[PDB]
């Protein structure tokens, strides 16, 4: 919806802003919308996200695709309604998005996602990226299961002639869906076959703000196809600008640089990653 | 409508477009607009606006979406002919913009929309744009407040990866149709996104008019996603031809330039804001 | 429709043109086709525009959209037929520009629309442009008012983000239409939104005919929305080649170059206008 | 149809097609292909050409539109057949071009059109084009009034910003079919709005094979819209291509350079033309 | 269809296809091929080729358009099953190219065409191009007549603005198909209007292989439209790969050199022509 | 469907992967999948892949298209449902790729297809690519003769203007899919044609995936078409990201190298090959 401030009300939105990244225990915020999603009346649509042609699909909050949804509009405080129907599988009247509030008058948050080696992380899109053939892949695996801590984390394959790995873009969205209405914790292998298809479009464009919303993180590997020349610079300021973290590959073999911007006109803070390899690729991310 | 001058009645409307902002009160022109919609019969469509796909939705004076509406015929002074007919939430007839008559022979002004700091501030779209991928969000809040003054300004949020963001254009303009309506001050962050769909390029193409002919203000924050190259400057030349009032970063920390378009063919004043943050990344403009 | 000549009645055309520009009565000509217009049988159409998606509407003498009519044919001299056929609102059968004769067999002209400081102006599509984003809104007011003479000129205005400017393509061209059908002068502020749609591209393509045809001046403003690079030469090139005169600005503050076609394979023209300000941006152009 | 040689009936075709340039009697070719049109069957579909979406009209032997027409197929001495038919005024079944056959066994010609100043010319399309803003139109009606000679040239007019001039290209093909089916000299002035819709590219692709085998001469201008820069080596060399003849402007005050194609596989000639102004820009050229 | 292959069975394929181009009798291999298509039964579909739409229309073994064909299905040694069905005179089952096996397991050949002046010619697409904007077309016919040898060649006229050239692609595909139907050397002149419509990239994607499928050799001309710059570099590789031999001209006049890929993963030979004009261009290339 | 992990079950998974190529049994991923498809239920679609379109077509286990199937859905461990539904032969509901599961929870290998040499080679798609024009043919079949071993390749032609080369992409994805479906080495002779329709994006984007399921390898050639400039880079580059291995021409007459991926976030491999011709140009990789 819109807000309305003033100076006062303002003050309260960036301290609380605030205090969901740097105060709040890591994690809350995900345990926060799980319980609004298990409130949602059975049935009812939770979130719908493109498919290639632009499309949407739709789901519940068990990740249950909804095929047919007779109209139903909603009244926010706002005054806006947001009406959401769905027919032969497709949302006919909607939005991309969560279809419920998960986050009220709390808005532009990058909720604590975990907290590893000294360092909170931000819920929300994390692009693994940078010049390099390679490398990708183990890193965001090992921040999977770093920020994971005491859960598994979730991988999502998409694109890439290894077995197994699907690459049908309708699969990955509704792979990304379910992951997203599942758990904390979320990698993506990769992103080639996404940077293009209005869905495609729509997911760079969507999964950052709908991770940020549920409080989870979605830590996606992306290679420049591109030499290592300098559309590199023009994949990492694509990257910036559609993540809420962004992680780059150096100079230095093993390390890595992970920029985080911590809320809605907030600080961004960057720090080091120093990372090496155990037996069959195994990174793991040094701490002490 | 067309408007037909001699020398005469040419002076005359250049004397009235000046006063405009130079001497009419400050937040006048947005009293006067509100009074002109509140006169408005139950029901009449007075506002269309532009969705993804290049159809337009149509709003009341209640900032109410118009669902169906049979065709009426209005004759102006011009002896032109405006229709109105609204047909599945859409409108089958009419034109995108103002559906009622907000400034009748009184056009082409930049109406006076707030004074802060010893500067008067047009209404219309305002964009804050310049090299640099941050500063943006804190100028365009304190900017929302300041012009804002005894009354909250009103904050449209779209397209970046943080909590409660939507992402869908069509609710984006739902949001932007809403606040025009309801309020005199609006700060969209941001334009990412928007900049390319034909509703997109429609809202480019039409939000400072609307927002002018309202005496609103709309604030929207722009990065240039694409390099710190030049780049900047293209980004800078499209802004400032779209836009009522142009917001530029500088090479000084927390130092800005303000660009404002008076009126038709008037003159363009320049002048400069100092900033710095408090607690938060609450940014202040200093002024006395 | 097609014309046949030897050298003889070859010789009597350039002589006919060359008199439509150089010693006909300035504004004769549309005086002329207003008698031809108004002499029409009631309901005819006269005119078809093209919207924005490559149709076209066809406007009465009244300049009021005709939005049914049964197909009727007439027979040339050329023994081609022209038919128009207008079912729902759009042109059915038909072409775009002047659906009646208003000329005869003379074409190829520049009809001397006004005489002013020294200089006569031929009627058609003139367009002010040039380097600079500043200065040509005063000038193309300054040029409807001096050329207006005694009569009132006729504003259009259309996609800048100012109060009361219209930024919907379809009601500009009923605008325009209007405006031809009932003014010899005529400003368009400005062709920024125009320069594509189909509708855009017809109406670069076929304003400067249909206003020469009338004998009625069209001068439009167009800013390079891109640098003041050699950007400058190509929007001027493209100017001039769709326009009856081009006003350029240059290298001396308040100076500008007016280049006219004087008509079909004859003589282009160049003089100078010098211009400076009043108060409230009121341009004067100096003439003894 | 193909046709199948050997070496003699190779030499006698290369030696017809010599004849048909340097021997035959300067339009004869075209009074052969009017008799052939003359003993075309009332109502027959002769001439075939794209409107502006690519659909094509259907002319008669004299020049009137069919929009009728019941399949009809025809059997050639090659063992190809053809189909025509017509309905709703547009082709349904058949080809662009001449739907009956002009030429025979004689293909590959550019039958001499005219004679004049020692210098034969060919039938098909001759562009009149170069570096310059100015100076084609009185060309090509110099040389639309010299290659008539005893009869008079037909003048088709498109796409100027000139009084008369039709800016509808379903209207331009209507001319160019009437002139090539009733005129041994045709004249366009120009090509400015062609150089691309479906039709324009089937103009330029089909309009100088049209004019060849008619053996009438359209002689056409075309300004490089873009610079005098070196756009113009690729204009020269796009007109080259799908014309039988090339004029182009040169270093020197009223000289040009013909350049003819005097038939498949055979020489291309050059000649220079002087030319000079006499009064309202009336243009002769100078043979003697 | 597929083949298997082990190190003895694929030693035999590459000396087959070392024989169809070596030792076996030149124009041998379309003497069998159309015996083949001699004994296909009545009405059966045996050739498709795409028209400019991406359309498919089918002939019979005599050449003529097949425009009804109840499905029928055919079962391959490969397992395989192809399909044809036509229906309104377009292809709604099958694939473009022969529809009737004309090699078996006998493919990657470029069967010899013919022998002149010491030199085997492979059948397929032969495409005469290079630097400079004339000289192709008397090299065309000059290899049709010496490949013809004891037959006439088949001319296939196409897209240049000469008398009796057909422009229309959908007539040049119905002459190209009846010409390697019937003939062994085929001349088209020229491929300008060719290399772009889905048709058009199908025909250059597909001739060289229905040519050498057949055992005829098709003989096309083509210019660099584009400059004589590098440009030419582009057209000679694109040309290369999509042909069974290269032609191209050298700085030397009247030289001429041929580049020939003498099968699948065989050598590709090379040798020079040398010719001379006599009277009305004809072209001889000298031998012996 | 998504795999959720900690660090013990990925150290488990990245085992698992690192066994699949170093020390399995080569041929023995592609034995196992052979069983599993052979067990599939008569009439149960398998496999699905694009066509030219977009649209997908539907194969059973002997590689029969599917032309009617009724929907019928599958639960996942994941919760997730997969549905396939195929009528008139296209897919109406599903995926592209494989429609069973043919190897259970292990995915992200790059299963060992065969070992030669000394060097043991991964299932999925190999690119023969690099600067020339010449030799990948010879390389292609050779490998696919050492890789099939005791087995024969099956060779899959498309694309070259050569007798009995299919140039239709529709039976090209017919061609690989019973390939795939059938044999476990497989050579396309080329991707000229391919590298852009859907259908053939969709083939670079699923080939290598499908391969490595199946534990099959597809050995493709692929020319750069353009020139031997840095293009070759790009083509390299974007090779190296849809194919499970690369193989390159080198500056040295006869080598090549060898890049292989062994599995998801594992080493990548170099080795070299030598090579010679012996009679009719059949290749010999050298060994020992
Ligand atoms: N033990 C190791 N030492 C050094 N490099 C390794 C090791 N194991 C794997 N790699 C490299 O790391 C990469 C693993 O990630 P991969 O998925 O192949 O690429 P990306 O991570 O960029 O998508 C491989 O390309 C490989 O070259
Ligand atoms: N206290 C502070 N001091 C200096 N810079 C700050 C402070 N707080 C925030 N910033 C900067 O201001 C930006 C906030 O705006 P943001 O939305 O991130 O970018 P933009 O405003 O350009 O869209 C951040 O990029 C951050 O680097
Ligand atoms: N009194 C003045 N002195 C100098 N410049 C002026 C004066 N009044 C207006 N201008 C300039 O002339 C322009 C008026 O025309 P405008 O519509 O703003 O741009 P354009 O004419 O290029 O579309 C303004 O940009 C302003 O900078
Ligand atoms: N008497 C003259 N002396 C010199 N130049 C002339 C004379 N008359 C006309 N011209 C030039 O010739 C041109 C006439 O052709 P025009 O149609 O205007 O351009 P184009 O021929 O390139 O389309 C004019 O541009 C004008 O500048
Ligand atoms: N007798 C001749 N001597 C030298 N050159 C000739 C002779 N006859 C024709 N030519 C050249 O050969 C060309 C014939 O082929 P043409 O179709 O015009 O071009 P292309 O063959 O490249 O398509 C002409 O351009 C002409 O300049
Ligand atoms: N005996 C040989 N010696 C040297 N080069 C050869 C020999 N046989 C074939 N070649 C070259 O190898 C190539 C065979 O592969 P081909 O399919 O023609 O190209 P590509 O393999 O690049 O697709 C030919 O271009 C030829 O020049």
């Amino acid at each position: 919806m819109i807000h309305l401030y003033d100076a006062k009300s303002f003050a309260k939105l960036r301290a609380a802003q605030y205090a969901a990244f740097h105060t709040d225990a890591p994690g809350s915020w995900f345990d926060h919308t799980s319980g609004v999603l298990e409130s949602v009346e059975d049935g009812t649509p939770v979130l719908a996200i493109g498919v290639e042609s632009g499309d949407a699909i739709v789901f519940d909050k068990n990740a249950q695709r909804i095929v047919a949804y007779k109209e139903k509009s909603v009244k926010a405080e706002d005054g806006s309604v947001s009406v959401v129907q769905v027919e032969n599988g497709f949302m006919k009247q909607g939005h991309r998005g969560w279809l419920v509030d998960l986050t009220g008058e709390l808005v532009g948050c990058s909720p604590v996602v975990a907290e590893f080696g000294g360092h909170r992380y931000a819920s929300g899109m994390v692009i693994v990226t940078g010049k390099g053939n390679s490398g990708k892949t183990p890193l965001v695996h090992a921040l999977g299961e770093a920020l994971g801590g005491k859960d598994k984390y979730a991988t999502v394959r998409f694109g890439e002639p290894l077995s197994g790995y699907n690459t049908d873009f309708n699969v990955f969205v509704d792979d990304i869906a379910r992951a997203m209405l599942q758990h904390r914790v979320i990698v993506i292998d990769s992103l080639k076959n996404v940077i293009i298809s209005r869905g495609a479009f729509d997911l760079l464009s969507d999964i950052g703000a709908m991770a940020a919303s549920r409080g989870c993180v979605v830590i996606a590997s992306l290679n420049p196809t591109s030499n290592d020349d300098k559309i590199v610079e023009l994949v990492k300021e694509a990257s910036r600008a559609n993540s809420t973290s962004l992680v780059i590959s150096t100079d230095v073999d093993g390390e890595w640089q992970v920029l985080t911007r911590t809320g809605e006109g907030l600080q961004r803070l960057t720090h080091t990653l120093q990372t090496s390899y155990g037996e069959h690729s195994v990174l793991t991310i040094h701490t002490s």
